[PDB]
C-alpha cells in the first residue's frame, strides 16, 4: 500500500493525477489514479 509511492519518490518522482509539463509518467504510485511523474 506504500511501496509504489515510495519507489516513485525515491527515484525523483512525484505522485500526481496529471503530470506537470515536461514530466514523464514512469509508473504508478499507490492509490487510485496516482501516477509517478518524473
Ligand atoms: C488512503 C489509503 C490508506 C491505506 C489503505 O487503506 O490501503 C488501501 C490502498 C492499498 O494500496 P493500493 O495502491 O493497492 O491502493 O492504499 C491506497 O489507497
Ligand atoms: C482506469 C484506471 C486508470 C489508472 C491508470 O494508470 O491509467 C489511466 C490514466 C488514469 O489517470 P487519469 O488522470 O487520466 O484519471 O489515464 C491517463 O490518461
Amino acid at each position: 500500500s506504500y511501496y509504489s509511492t515510495l519507489q516513485c519518490r525515491n527515484n525523483h518522482g512525484h505522485c500526481r493525477r496529471l503530470c506537470f509539463h515536461g514530466e514523464q509518467w514512469i509508473g504508478n504510485c499507490n492509490g487510485r489514479h496516482q501516477h509517478c511523474c518524473k
